[PDB]
């Protein structure tokens, strides 16, 4: 049996009944009731207990309780008289825990044997009213900042009714160590909250107030954290507490999924750490989906257009050394082929290009990928809910499965590869004297530009329906974030787009959406492809001098060569185990996504990022 | 009645049940089917329709339709069975109205007596089937893209089942005329979609595609267009058509909620509008809600605090001038005064402000309206779908009813007559050291993906109007709102989405809540020299900004050279109204404080002066 997956209202933003619709829709089992939450409802405690009866969710805890042990003692009585409150309310509710959040007043007592004595106390109030105190610590909290603290006063006032709750940010902000949990009873603890967050040098509470995401979507060990709380064997609720709100605007249904589905990912790389470290877990507890399938880079590349920007485009795709490889033999749908990357131009008009066209202009509206296992990538996209496409079927105009990305677009599944014929050879009539004009061999990796506040839900769409992988890169701008399939083949940065409100702001009149940032295809020498490109018409970047000047300074390298990279503007960078990047960019194609052609020498792994500014400052001179 | 009030699903984000669901819960009556969205919907066609009837609402529009009339010969008779594919889809949906937007091939024939005879034989396949065809003009249409073209045609092809279909952005962002809409036939106009914009010199494809908004919440003259349709009698549909998008976040249920507003507050308007022209309409067509109340300023200010903090930021405002007016009678609640400024320090725990503090850290909770009439402001909020809360109900502890604002900030109504004298123990003997006489304005930063509500929130509930300003420079045009008569300014600012300070390397985020308060005075110059000697962190402006204004105005004097001596910076009108104001430094890495004297009748905020202050307080650091 799976754990009581649950989530804390304040994880998502909109009106109590619309937050517990959200919550049943995504599949959970339970739900922190928020008291703030309570406060702003017009309804009944008692109608909020019905509406998660008739939901068929639980009410697994009420939360928070602030500062009670250690405050000073002629409010000793004023404080269990609050309790007592709480007490009614959540009896009305239908909830037996409540969480209680170490102090962090300034004038709290600290004296351990007296923290002792009100947590008893507080445990013997709740007891005999048949309801559980669960104590957490605050990272701020002015005695008590460590899940190490509360299990010791936990342990010490040894009341069944009190228990310790164990909260992954508040542990794991602090850089603590998680592993002696497996040494605290697995029933006396009493409640697990998820939460991630990037690793930020910041004063931990506006850390926890801004900052926490779903598991997977920041960079804490999560895993880590849970594995030895299973190691107990703690069953209880597994639950999510992320901040959000009143600003502004959260997609409430979608946060929810995102929020299940972060739990199911957790649980799977929960298990397979507990495998590694030769401790499993019973089976039929944590979500066990098909392992991904392996990748062998894109199939190709589908872009949305109309005959005139299709022209336009492909005459790109010529002038970078593309063949025109044939016609689809019945749609306006062109196929362009230069060595292993395949691009597929759909002017087809009332289909699924031609609405995502009218939606997005010219754009990548498909990218087919090369898996091995085509029934386990699909499997383990249907079991993380994605929104499979059988082919022929819906938006899937193609006879292998497709997977919906967290846009319009669709994601194939293609399985190598016949050889009488492929997928080519059945739908288009293949001009067999094409070849390519050009060296371009393989896509390198391909980057998105996306709105800042749906980034996080397409990091997981990645890490847990593909097993992506994070690759990000410290350089102003310092963090470039990125992900890469297991193996490499497979590489997506992704950047942050502008929003349409500061576009008005600014007044421009220049302002296109998310997509495709840029796509990158390797060489095997820099400068035949530039002077093969640049020559057939290709608009690459002119790169000022005092950059070749800055390189002779720093680098130190043979006087005739780097005349040469000035003269063919080629951009450069070098890692710290002799690996060198030689790399050019295109102008964009209509104020959209622009070409890099790069040369990878002696395993240099980055993308370059060192030279970010200065394209930036190029494709401003225009 | 009430007009049938719909919505495009294209105007949302989610699945076709998410979407269907949040349009029946906003209120709404009908919705357009965007053909895209049943393409992605796994289920039939007919289990769409069974979903509306289970809803309550109806189908009340298909669409679109493109590229039909003046293509090519050979591709007409394609294109009818294309049609027919529609007409067969359209029956399992129960819906009779297709939308035909305006040819966009670069091909297509525009012979007009051959787009004539092309729409009324799409008009006889449709009226064979018992469905109507609508035909819209885009505003980039090959050979039509104007609704006097669209009706010229139609009436000409004479055919009750083809008729006119009428979009607010397509006609506006051509700068159109639409007072011409008043001599076609009611009932030849078949569907209206509501549609706002920011006016943008830009391409009217991409314009369309990426900042279309609710009425409201953009900058053309909804009213002015909806009135000349009313004028017909017609009395069909009024719907809403902007395009979301793909990328994420719009929350379902919000929009539905804000869209629904947004048509509400469209009735009123237009409703006025016609009654100001003398052709007003029969009762019970147009939203009639009361009448917003008459505002007097600000009565208070709440900030959530504890009372570290709070001590803190009772010495920046002692420094600024204020009195301790008292102390709250039994809660950790401080009472500050200065002219008709009200300054409330909420620090009482386990509370609604001791909610908001730890959630939101050291902020304004709650604003405090001075309005004439209570009743009327509060009766006017619910009928907008505000949430009210009454007096110690909820999170309102104060006697006063209160309105939730989007953020769960409070605001309360006050009606003039003791609001202190109830639950302070005052000092008589206060007396302020200021100076500063009442509160300007209050800029909010807010994330911009809120803020179109935000701005319809008010300009809805609160009968509040546009007030922005155009700079030249980065920034160009800042947003802000204004009560009718003044009284009550609210700019509008962006801030930072929490990404962006996890891309860069930043330590110090403090996200969204109130940007800066903006108290006036008589005499800015004494103002400063008794705020210096105080102790108030008044910016240092550098000498370039005043070498700068010396370029841009003619200055009598000795004046400039005054201005710069006490660090005091300067804006001035076309009318010869002059500003004079400086801003503190942030309180604790968020808002600021700001004293300003208006002199000849000058109107703005002196957005021309925002880059000088963001230099300034950088160098501060
Ligand atoms: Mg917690
Ligand atoms: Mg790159
Ligand atoms: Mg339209
Ligand atoms: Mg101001």
């Amino acid at each position: 049996a799976k754990m009581q997956r649950s989530i804390a209202t304040v994880s998502l933003s909109g009106t109590l009944p619309e937050k517990l619709e959200a919550i049943a829709a995504a599949g959970f089992d339970g739900v922190e009731i928020f008291e703030n939450d309570l406060l702003y409802y017009a309804g009944s405690p008692r109608q909020v207990r019905q509406m998660c009866a008739d939901l068929g969710i639980a009410i697994t805890l009420f939360q928070p309780f602030r500062d009670f042990e250690g405050c000073r003692r002629d409010r000793l009585q004023k404080n269990l008289d609050r309790a007592e409150r709480k007490f009614d309310l959540m009896q009305e509710l239908g909830t037996d825990l409540v969480l209680v959040c170490s102090n962090v007043q300034a004038d709290a007592l600290g004296d351990e044997q007296l923290l002792v004595d009100d947590l008893r106390l507080l445990g013997e109030h709740a007891g005999k009213r048949g309801l559980r105190i669960g104590y957490e610590a605050l990272a701020w909290g002015r005695h008590v900042n460590t899940y190490q603290q509360v299990w010791n006063l936990v342990r010490q006032a040894d009341h069944p009714a009190l228990g310790v709750i164990l909260d992954s940010f508040h542990t794991l902000s602090l850089k603590g160590d998680p592993s002696a949990i497996r040494d605290i009873p697995g029933d006396k603890i009493f409640f697990v909250q998820m939460a991630d967050a990037p690793i930020l040098a910041m004063d931990v509470l506006e850390w926890s107030r801004h900052f926490r995401c779903f598991p997977g979507q920041g960079e804490m060990d999560m895993a880590g954290f849970l594995a030895p709380i299973l190691a107990t064997g703690y069953r209880g609720p597994l639950s999510l507490e992320i901040f959000n709100d009143g600003f502004r605007a959260a997609p409430t249904r979608q946060n929810a999924a995102d929020g299940l589905r972060s739990l199911l990912y957790l649980e799977e790389q929960t298990r397979l750490r507990l495998e590694q470290e030769n401790t499993p877990i019973e089976p039929g507890v944590l979500f066990s989906p098909p392992p991904a399938s392996a990748y062998d880079g894109v199939e190709f590349l589908e872009f949305a257009v109309d005959e005139a920007v299709g022209a336009r485009l492909g005459n790109w795709l010529k002038r970078l050394g593309f063949a025109e490889a044939g016609k689809h033999r019945s749609k306006e749908v062109q196929l362009l082929r230069q060595g292993d990357i395949n691009i597929v131009l759909n002017a087809e008009p009332y289909s699924f290009g031609h609405n995502f066209f009218e939606a997005h202009g010219p754009s990548l509206c498909a990218t087919a990928l090369r898996v091995k296992d085509q029934q386990a990538a699909l499997k383990r996209a249907t079991a993380f809910r994605g929104q499979p496409f059988r082919g022929l079927v819906g938006p899937n105009e193609c006879e292998v499965p497709a997977v919906r990305a967290p846009d319009g677009s669709l994601l194939y599944l293609v399985e190598q590869g016949t050889a009488g014929h492929t997928l080519y050879d059945t739908d288009f009539s293949l001009d067999n004297n094409a070849t390519a004009t050009g060296g371009l061999r393989r896509i390198d990796h391909m980057a998105l530009a996306l709105p800042a506040e749906s980034l996080d839900s397409w990091v997981l769409f990645y890490k847990s329906l593909f097993d992506f992988a994070a690759d990000d890169e410290v350089v102003g701008l310092v963090k470039s974030r990125a992900l890469r399939s297991q193996c490499g083949t497979l590489r997506l940065p992704l950047n942050i787009s502008e929003n349409r409100n500061t576009a008005i702001a600014h007044a421009l009149s220049s302002y296109r959406g998310s997509g495709v940032h840029h796509i990158a295809f390797d060489c095997d020498d820099i400068f035949r492809e530039v002077a093969r490109a640049k020559l057939a018409g290709v608009p690459l970047l002119e790169i000022p001098l005092n950059y070749y000047d800055d390189l002779a300074a720093r680098f130190d390298f043979d006087d005739e060569f780097l005349s040469e990279l000035a003269y063919y503007n080629v951009l450069y960078d070098r890692d710290a185990q002799g690996g060198e990047l030689f790399h050019v960019y295109t102008e964009p194609f209509e104020e959209r996504f622009f070409f890099e052609i790069i040369q990878r020498k002696a395993g240099y792994a980055g993308y370059g990022a060192a030279n970010v500014a200065v394209r930036l400052a190029a494709m401003a001179k225009a």
